[PDB]
């Protein structure tokens, strides 16, 4: 049946509409794919969802008619995660072999046979997908490059398809400090030809040459990204887990999102910003139905679990007015839900408790006749075999890593081993950076006051940096739990701000518009700016972009993203983008300093001393592309000194705040962490947020924290910290006190999130020993 | 050991001290009970939580050492919520009996013999615990009482079995939430009257179940649900309440740890009720507290009906959230039913994956301990171990129950409707400052709408609750209001969350802030203070309830005398308008039915109803249940719209007034009329519980219809961006008359309902 559009003869689908086709394609269902896994808590960890390795879980196939069911798996000493291939007579899925190995990626077909390893990776895989790309039709494709030059045909390659897995490292911690953080990446299975079918060059990323596979990385978060599926545009649908900061209450978001499949432009979909159902609640196990098109997920009562209740937001229009509740009113859990092309559903439910496989009933709200239940197992993640159409595939601009590909000639360049550039790099855009639909708010996701065309002077790029901490007697989780940070802190800060440090900085047309060139592959964030080089608002969530690629944005979340349509706007900043043929971008690098006048006012952007085979590929200097000399604010290195220096004088424990004592550690409720003057900075206040701020020091707003105001004798924002703020008697002028190098030291130390320890890993600087 | 309190020797605990007592009296533990119950939707409804009747269960004695269990409740159909007496020799439980009844309570020696059924009520039963009045030793009390001016003489005497407090539900309601049921905490005397003549010297007033020889009395009138109640240190009732009322808790609502006494004379909050505490809209339920360290420890449920979930932690002597602990605390499953016991240990009902069984508990590990019990056929629940439960205090009672007061002075029982003549129970409140509140000034209608100073608050509204009661099916439709600010709350009734209510009445307020009144008794009731416009500036969101003849004191609105400060020392003139006259038990003025303004509509002063009817010297008004007055869209409001607005407000020109009483269908549903409709739009931009375009539910002074119809900037809160038009503009103020313009104000104070009388009646509404 047409679902999206009309068909060419009435009761049929044009070949352009997925979820219609999907309907025909189909074919009669007589076996079903599942998971079954012990009950225990190590058994069928779903608290530890997106890390689950439900060891000793076997994967199994169960046809509705004999009702027979065997085990393919049995090589396996852990199983799960099945996805079934197009034709339905192979799946691919996740896997701990009893060789060991690790949980790796694997693929076999229908009847047992034909096992091939997918993924050496060192770390976690689990959930993969099969994404085609290049390959609709069955058979063998051709492989065209260009060498003055022509486009010839080098021969060719089984073209089968793509998969996309989640995967993590190992030595990693989160934003929550779990033992494993989470992303996406792409899989080439033909040994990265089929990449060199659609690019022209062979796919640039991790190699297994004894696997015959190539991996890349397309999702560059530092939490979790997880359970990705197929959108009806050829996209890919998954989880995202954005705990940046103290963003959303400190407790984050956990978002149903979207982005392509080499990474290119990342969008949310539902979940994550204010308004919004669900809250905290973790949102997992997502996917699309065909006939009415809803995305139906796993919601979890808590953030990490894997189990919960169905809920449900249609795909065309996700917002507040097509949320639904599937579940939840015979008290029973939910997981894994499958939609069918007859509009039916698979779903893995335990009502007391013992999980099984049932058909699910939309008119009774709840589960309905059951498929497949043993006492002895919990049964889930169902998967039927059938077979499936494919949805489009959508042009990469990128080999992978290092690897851009031109938008001129189409042809594949590696930015760093040929053209000489310390790091692969890419750009970015926005239209207007006054636009927003967020109001003037205490909040760091909000504006600090009102600002129009030419308030915004500059912008603050900001590169998160992984938490890796592998001696456990140089780091504690929980050393500032007495600070604004809570549990969420650590030896390496008082605050939830995790590591990070400074991409550069970026001058603002005085239209609102700004474009600049950085790093690409790395986790990264963005502030506007006053005049006075101070962030109004911050966007709080992780952005990444591949090589050579760039991003537009229409304004600051103003919903070009989300939930509204590009506003029409001629941009000054667009000139400045690409203006040069010989060039593949025009706009200038991120800067490392700010020059300032007299006043303090923003002069303007400097340069630092990374400046950079190279070719000629580009107008500007190249700046900030060299991760070794990255700049950070540490609060030993550059603060205390400050401190010690122009401060601890007047400042003792008989005048608050006591910044006395140097960088000698304060034990606090046994555990000595940081210095005297941190723990006072940043001591919360009564009747404030911690999550906005403490006495004096607002966490990622330097405009909206009582110390800055005081250092510049004025007030900064409309936020204000405190009632009484300026004394009437005996009060005392602290503008003079400090140089703007060190007042702006701290102006920066405080929008980064005012951590302690800045430095990845264990170094010389005090902290925390054991 | 010496807990609280040091005692008479090193090691030993005194006897005032709750705790320590507890340790040294318990004694080892043997056998435990608890409750067996099917592994069904319908055999363990812990989602319909707090109406749980787990149909089929059982409760059981298993012994920790012999491993040999015995069903003890193979006569009931269903058995559940076992809790042991004091010598651990007998216990009590709810269940509903093979030969029927419904679901009752009942107490049984724990041998399995003598049988006796505590309850006959129309509606269901649960949760009983024994409270000890009158009795902490075993024997007979002595039953003494004044003459009718006599002496004090003795007349007969009664075994002291103490009281027993209970959470039930009458038949046929709906709170809130619209959930059939609606739960409430009642005393019980187990003696058939003659504890409570033993304590006072009349028998209980209430319920009377002579062939049980029984007697129930109402301790608690929330409009929602109160479940769970437990014993505190100081001998007092610990449960978790419901707190519902109208918009607040962003639409939610809230379940709440909090005490009371066992008459349910000083309701107060302990945790979880109030803005930036802890555990959201989580719920708190099977709430008990710990021996050695002193800490309540409860079931903290994902879903606020939900009766399966984590363990959490409190501390009762600081419940704040600088004491919150998550003791489970972690994988993977879920648990329930704690029962800490005096010797530190506890014990659990956990559920790894799917089944619940009884498990010691591991606080070192933070998860659950040692298997005790587990069935895989069952899930095991509610473990009551046996041991000696040491008695908490007793505090004295000044009601006898129902109509029933105590005097101060000579301390004999009276009865305020069958002797004296008042048409109903009466009770007093004081409030020392009413300006005085550690709320900011916001857009909800808990905060203050502006800053107000003594004497800026003229007066205050106090308006009663009326329980949701829907005889008919057809009459009454839940989510007819979906499109309005209601949302999934809304109802047939009313477009809003707020449910039907009724003005009790205003009293006026001193220039230092204080006020003091007498009203109605053992219903719920709330409070606005008021401006001199008479609109609420704050609204106190919760059910109050007077026990007949009883006081309430509090230092402020909100202030933190009930919650988590020490009262205000505060020399009030209120005070003085109290209690003056030797033959009255209270002087304090009734609740005037009216308020009467000046020409422009400010505050003039307090007008008398014609409800006027020698124990006060005041005249005694609003004490007629039939006679209080409310306001309805349709009797009241819908005429006045049709008359003086609905003539140039059309399809044109928006708001949409006109129509009149005619129903409008959306998303195929009739309700309201066009006008409640147009007024009851939500705003883009807007949370619906602040309000909607041209109105915010209570808080008339934040609507811009109020704020249109005094032409003039009301509030410190802007309804929107642009309020008055530049041009084309035109003045509304002289529109209506004061009666009108401050009936519209009277209708969005108390919640801008549709239907305002309870049940089906001869007015527009839902029909099919
Ligand atoms: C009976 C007392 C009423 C009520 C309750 C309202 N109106 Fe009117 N109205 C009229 C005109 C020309 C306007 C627009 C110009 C202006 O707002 O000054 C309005 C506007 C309103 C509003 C504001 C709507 C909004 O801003 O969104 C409201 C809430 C409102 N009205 C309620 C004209 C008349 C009129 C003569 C033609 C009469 C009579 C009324 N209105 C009566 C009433
Ligand atoms: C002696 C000349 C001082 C020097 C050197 C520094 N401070 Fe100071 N500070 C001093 C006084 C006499 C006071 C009293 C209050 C006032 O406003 O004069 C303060 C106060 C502060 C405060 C405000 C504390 C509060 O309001 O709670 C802050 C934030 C502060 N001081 C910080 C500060 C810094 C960063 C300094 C180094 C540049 C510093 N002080 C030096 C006296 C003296
Ligand atoms: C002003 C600062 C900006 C600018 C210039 C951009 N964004 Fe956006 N962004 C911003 C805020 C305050 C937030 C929410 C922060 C919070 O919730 O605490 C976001 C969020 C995002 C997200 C996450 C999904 C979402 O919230 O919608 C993505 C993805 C995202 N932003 C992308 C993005 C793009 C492509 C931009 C063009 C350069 C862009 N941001 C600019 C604030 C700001
Ligand atoms: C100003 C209006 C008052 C006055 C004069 C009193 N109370 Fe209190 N009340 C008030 C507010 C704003 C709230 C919270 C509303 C919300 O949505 O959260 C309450 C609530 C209570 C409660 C519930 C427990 C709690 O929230 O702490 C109780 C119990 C309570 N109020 C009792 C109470 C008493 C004994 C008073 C003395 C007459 C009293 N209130 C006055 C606002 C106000
Ligand atoms: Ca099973
Ligand atoms: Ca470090
Ligand atoms: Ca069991
Ligand atoms: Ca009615
Ligand atoms: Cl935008
Ligand atoms: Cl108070
Ligand atoms: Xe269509
Ligand atoms: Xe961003
Ligand atoms: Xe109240
Ligand atoms: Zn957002
Ligand atoms: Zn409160």
């Amino acid at each position: 049946e047409p679902v999206m559009t009309g068909g060419p003869v009435q009761g049929k689908a044009l070949w352009t509409d997925y979820s219609g086709m999907s309907k025909e394609v189909q074919g009669p269902v007589s076996q079903i794919l599942f998971t079954q896994s012990p009950r225990t808590a190590k058994g069928d960890p779903y608290q530890n969802y997106p890390h689950y390795i439900p060891e000793g879980s076997r994967i199994v196939l169960f046809d509705l008619n004999t009702k027979e069911l065997k085990v393919l798996t049995n090589d396996f000493a852990t199983a799960f995660d099945p996805c079934t291939y197009w034709d339905g007579k192979k799946f691919a899925f996740a896997g701990v072999h009893k060789k060991g190995g690790g949980c790796q990626i694997w693929e076999m077909n229908i009847d047992g046979s034909g096992l091939r390893q997918m993924t050496d990776l060192k770390g976690t895989c689990r959930s993969p997908i099969y994404y085609a790309a290049g390959s609709i039709e069955e058979g063998e494709g051709r492989i065209i490059w260009r060498d003055e030059g022509d486009w010839k045909e080098h021969g060719m390659v089984e073209k089968t398809g793509m998969i996309i897995f989640s995967g993590s490292p190992e030595g990693v911690m989160d934003e929550f400090h779990n033992p494993y953080a989470y992303n996406l990446y792409r899989l080439d299975t033909q040994g990265g030809k089929i990449i060199q079918r659609i690019t022209g060059h062979v796919l640039s990323g991790i190699e297994f040459p004894h696997l015959n596979t190539t991996i890349d990385q397309i999702t560059y978060n530092l939490s979790s990204n997880f359970d990705p599926w197929l959108t009806p545009d050829g996209n890919i649908l998954f989880s995202s887990v954005q705990a940046n900061g103290s963003r959303a209450g400190g407790e984050g978001r956990v978002m149903i999102c979207v982005d392509n499949w080499d990474g290119a432009y990342p969008r949310p979909i539902y979940g994550n910003c204010d308004g919004e159902i669900g809250g905290t609640s973790g949102r997992s196990q997502a996917k699309i139905t065909f006939g009415d098109r809803k995305i139906v997920y796993v919601e979890s009562p808590y953030m990490n679990w894997g189990v919960g209740q169905l809920a449900a937001v249609s795909w065309d229009a996700p917002f507040n007015k097509t949320y639904e509740k599937l579940t939840g009113k015979d008290g029973g859990l939910y997981r894994s839900p499958y939609p069918l092309p007859d509009d039916r559903m698979l779903v893995s439910y335990a009502e007391r408790g013992d999980f099984g496989i049932y058909w699910f009933n939309f008119s009774k709200c709840a589960a309905g006749d059951k498929v497949y239940d043993d006492p002895n197992w919990n049964d889930h993640q169902p998967a039927p075999v059938y077979v499936k159409y494919k949805p489009r595939w959508i042009n990469t601009f990128t080999a992978g890593k290092n690897f851009g590909v031109t938008v001129v000639t189409y042809q594949p360049f590696d930015q760093v081993k040929v053209e000489g550039y310390p790091h692969s790099w890419g750009t970015w855009i926005c239209f207007d950076t006054t636009l927003s639909d967020q109001p003037v708010g205490p909040y760091p996701h909000q504006k600090a006051k009102n600002v129009s065309h030419g308030d915004i002077k500059a912008v603050r790029i900001i590169q998160g940096y992984q938490c890796v901490e592998p001696d456990s007697t140089r780091f504690r989780v929980g050393a500032g739990a007495h600070l604004l940070g809570g549990e969420r802190s650590s030896s390496n800060s008082g605050t939830a701000f995790q590591q990070r440090g400074i991409i550069g900085y970026q001058y603002v047309e005085s239209d609102g518009s700004t474009v600049t060139s950085q790093l690409s592959d790395v986790p990264y964030y963005m502030q506007i700016l006053d005049d006075k080089g101070m962030s109004v608002q911050t966007a709080l969530t992780w952005a990444y972009l591949r090589p050579y690629h760039g991003r537009i944005c229409s304004g600051c979340h103003y919903g070009s993203y989300r939930g509204r349509a590009f506003k029409n706007i001629h941009a000054k900043a667009l000139y400045n983008w690409w203006y040069d043929d010989r060039s593949h971008y025009d706009s200038p690098f991120a800067f490392r300093y700010l020059k300032f006048d007299n006043d303090g006012n923003y002069k303007g952007v400097k340069h630092g001393e990374d400046v950079v085979g190279p070719s000629g590929t580009t107008s500007q200097p190249v700046e900030g592309l060299t991760l070794d000399k990255q700049r950070t604010v540490d609060f030993r290195r550059d603060i205390q000194p400050i401190l010690d220096a122009k401060c601890a004088m007047c400042h003792d424990s008989n005048n608050p705040p006591n910044l006395g004592g140097g960088l000698e550690l304060v034990s606090v409720d046994g555990i000595a962490a940081y210095s005297r003057a941190y723990n006072s900075l940043l001591e919360p206040q009564r009747g404030k947020d911690p999550n906005i701020g403490g006495k004096y020091v607002n966490p990622s707003a330097a405009i909206n924290s009582l110390l800055v105001w005081r250092l510049y004798e004025a007030e900064l924002s409309a936020n204000a910290p405190r009632e009484k703020i300026f004394p009437i008697e005996g009060r005392l002028l602290h503008n003079k006190f400090l140089t703007q190098d060190e007042r702006y030291a701290i102006v920066e130390w405080i929008d980064l999130g005012a951590q302690w320890d800045n430095i990845p890993g264990p170094d010389f600087y005090p902290g925390y020993l054991v």
